[PDB]
């Protein structure tokens, strides 16, 4: 089933981004090296057909821009560059390397341009405000504003770990640096937005009345693959009691019950923000325009899953889901909105 | 020289509505109501300094008579020095007369065009739907998607309405903000009036819910002496005050022109200028700092109006103004019951 | 997942070395070819040959399955030489309802079965569903594949249909009363009751094997075509309503009281009781008994691993656990355990 | 004088050694034992007669002296009437000597080549590993991969194996076609012998065992008068002496030839009574054969008739003298002797 319109909706406005954006992170180089997938022009043409209309990318995520700027320009005739959108970054060029400089962030953005073979962006973030000093990060955001006046991107905003180090970020861009910055576009959280960690859905209220944001984006609804059975982490940031908790109620789920943990983990992320972020009468829900999840399509089927889940939340009754969901909250219990260190914030 | 300039004298870079001055020069001055000849009203005059001091925008509309008219060929007469780019043109559409509204979007279209024509320009800061409560909702939704659609091709830089029922702008505010975020999202900007002065100050308390829970940018105050019935003056002109309001008011007048020498019109003017443009956000203590998102249209029609206005905005911005609180509360409790009443408007 | 087992032809030859998973041609087919969701068919081939599935099941009945799958064979030569797999095709049915056993035939067929799929040798080839036709005209024409094979055109033969006693019927005729003239079949093709709803075959294994004389048997259709799955999959299966109801409402429950889709453990009973289990074992790893195989399709990647997944536990895995649900299964179906329909002319 | 032939007279199609006639002829008569002067037997009149009524095979070892090159040099003496295509050829390897055998993987090689050579053909029907039981059974699963490779390549059509204690036989087979069913698969056919005869019945009950339970396609049952003891032999003193007191009293009591009830016991109880049976005429089983040894036309001829009476002549009367005999063997029934390094 089809999660919205396949073209962009005029008026332009970067509220109407679809509930699922593609996680454009997945289609690097093992990508290209595994015989098992499909050609990202393949993978990015069914998306979009389905309503996910529009991929988030970034330079630090290697071959991705040029992939996805590659794939994009194969299906120019199905799908010209008016049907969907594209988002992506500035700022991150290694995993330890960061450059805000305004010269840089025209340059980032101008190579962005010529790979993803277009002449405009719908949305440019500067990437993981938590590694700089904050006075960076706000002249990095006078140069994306600038840009969006220039018509070469459509929006513009930020994203990052800690959830009140970007509430502090918006709030001041909307008071004190009203003239220079304004409110923000959108912000891009993660990991605080799922069944262990809810800080996001409490802060959603202040950051679009007190920080006059438009729409919020939600990444990593199952914490970078730690809400899942079987290890699938490997270096996660989160500590061992942390990780370990997770597994304990993974297991614990397979055993008693054969539930994998990722099933209601997205489920619950999927139904407390792209729909009860406002006020819900009864199923079929609404969805929440200011609101949209990034998450990663690799396969058909990662696709039509998140497309069934998404589609189950919005349809069905889910009493039984509510009651599997307070479990899994309790078991948790003590690491429930457990957070890790990010950057030079503390 | 005389006063120094309460701003910057161009459009500030990056583009931003919520630029506008502080204070802004209001059109409806220039009406068929409020005097004859206004071809012979000093607005080129007014303009010329205006803008020298920083009060870089006009505010207009076809229903205020000969206005848009009139300012086009004055600001015309002043381009080399003040070319079009360093001043903001705010004007409406909707309303002909007070009973003939024309919310169509091929009605506003035209207008716009037309205001375009009038002013000497290929693009406009900020169109309002007005006066939104003598239409059916429906309608104002339908004309402001009009408006959205010309932000989008660039003839407007930013879009809003007005009118006087405070409470019918918050919800209309909301709907876009909410239920019609899709083909219209929230408002750049919206004017209310006589709801931001000494007789009237419902607006100030609704300030937060039209910033935040509506998101507009910029919130702009007009008729800050109530069309003129604040005025120690005498009587006024088609004003819908009932009597009494009208009554208890100028009685205020004549007594305030008895009790200490002051003419009514000096303090309300202060009053709405500090309640409004400043302490609509925390101050600790002067120099008193404006809140950009506010903005009040100003009924000048004088060059001595003018800077006089350019005075009681200094004296609210660097004055301690306890002695200013004092009047304030006598002047609201010689009102009292008449604080805060409101007259009928529109359908609403 | 790294392979069920070799990915090569082993030396000697034997048929009985045709993998214990044996890919099933027929959804390789136009409805696959358009569908963009799905790899190339050239793909899907060789990732399944590398893990060990180097051996194709088709049939002209498929219809452009065999063209389809030739083309695909062609692709890959540099990689998968035709050396590398096997191909099993069939012959005597053309329709849905027409049959043609006739000996000139049954040449035809496999001379252009050879053409289509690009090769000058078939590994086997089965007469397709025995029982839409008289018996005599089974054995005449299965002299017909006895001489294709005498002249090398294929290395093995044999016949495929439903009803196991008329399976048997055949080829205990062959190994005695024709023992000159046909003589034991390589092998045979039963489906749909080598499963949790029907284990007719597996009681009937020993009996191919010693008194029929059949060096290899298959088993496919161990979901009994979509049936034993949570879905209601089944397009239009001939399975009485009674039977339709009970495997549903099982499968429904399963589902409901313990989240478990049907298929799973169906899908692992069929391997363990069939690939394992016919012949002595000890505690895993369990041994492959290399005369028996099974054909599954495997159009994607993700039934590709579903299904090496679920060889490896059977395999490898303690199956205690498995053995309990098994029996709850197969108590739940109750009656319907072994229940057939009727198919062709056999009684 | 003449009596139709017992079967075909060509190599059936599709070829199937299944196909091997019921009676074969044994050229271990052309040994250096049975008879002196190997020149003397009319293999070349044998041959001749015997194909003519299909008695189309012909059974040999180069352990059995001369007998190949003799054979082989008859076979071109008839290859205008008789050519290679219309009979069958079954020959043996691994054993040289009553001491010497060579089971390496390279010898089998040779010895076939050898085989090919003196036979003057380009192909073998069957080739069995020569009597198995005096060599490590690990080594007779190798020299089986060699025959089975050797199949593959078209040298020879079938391939098994040979030798005296049955359940070793048994044995081999059963892992043949289980545990190594890989690179050997189940053999052929394999060639039993004084197992399947008035004194011994061992292979009798293991008939069913060989062919469902070891996918044997075709068994051979050799020396069926026990290398003429009923009639350097291994059996005991003991036995030759029983069995001389069974025929003495045969040649005196009714003066019948012993010889002559154990030749029709042996061949209705294993080519006919190997399956179910009723009112003759009698069915031969296919799947098996007798390997005689015949030394005269007359013998061949003597033999011959002795199919036909077992299977046509009603045979109660045969029963009652079988049962006398086997009952007047005694103890001595069922005896075997110690043969290689079984048991």
């Amino acid at each position: 089933p089809p999660i919205g319109p396949t073209r962009v909706l005029q008026p332009y406005s970067i509220v109407n981004l679809p509930p699922l954006i593609i996680g454009g992170a997945v289609l690097n180089d093992i990508y290209t090296e595994d015989p098992t997938k499909l050609p990202i022009q393949d993978i990015l043409s069914i998306a979009f057909s389905k309503g996910l209309n529009a991929i988030d990318t970034s330079p630090y995520y290697g071959r991705s821009e040029e992939l996805i700027g590659k794939a994009l320009k194969a299906i120019t005739a199905e799908w010209p560059r008016e049907r969907y959108y594209i988002c992506t970054k500035a700022g991150r060029i290694t995993d330890t390397k960061f450059d805000y400089s305004r010269e840089h962030v025209r340059e980032s953005v101008k190579n962005s341009l010529r790979l993803l073979n277009t002449d405009y962006l719908d949305l440019v973030y500067m990437h993981d405000v938590e590694f700089v000093e904050t006075p960076e990060v706000y002249d990095a955001l006078r140069e994306l504003r600038l840009m969006k006046e220039e018509g070469l991107i459509k929006a513009f905003g930020f994203s990052g770990y800690p959830v009140k180090l970007l509430y502090e970020i918006a709030y001041k861009c909307a008071h004190d640096y009203v003239e220079d910055i304004g409110r923000v576009d959108a912000i891009l959280s993660y990991s605080h937005g799922c069944i262990q960690n809810t800080a996001l859905f409490e802060l959603y209220d202040d950051f679009i009345n007190k920080c006059g944001i438009k729409k919020i984006l939600n990444g990593s609804i199952l914490s970078m693959s730690l809400l899942r059975s079987g290890k699938t982490h490997a270096f996660h940031p989160a500590s061992v009691e942390l990780k370990a908790k997770v597994d304990e109620v993974a297991q614990d789920l397979k055993k008693t019950s054969n539930i994998e943990l990722a099933e209601p983990a997205t489920r619950f992320a999927m139904k407390r923000w792209l729909f009860q972020t406002q006020p819900q009468k009864d199923p079929p829900l609404k969805w929440n325009q200011r609101t949209s999840i990034v998450l990663g399509v690799s396969t058909v089927e990662e696709l039509n899953s998140a497309l069934k889940s998404y589609a189950d939340v919005k349809e069905k009754d889910g009493a039984e889901d509510e009651k599997l969901f307070e479990e899994i909250i309790k078991k948790l219990g003590s690491h429930f909105n457990e957070t890790w260190p990010s950057g030079l914030y503390s």
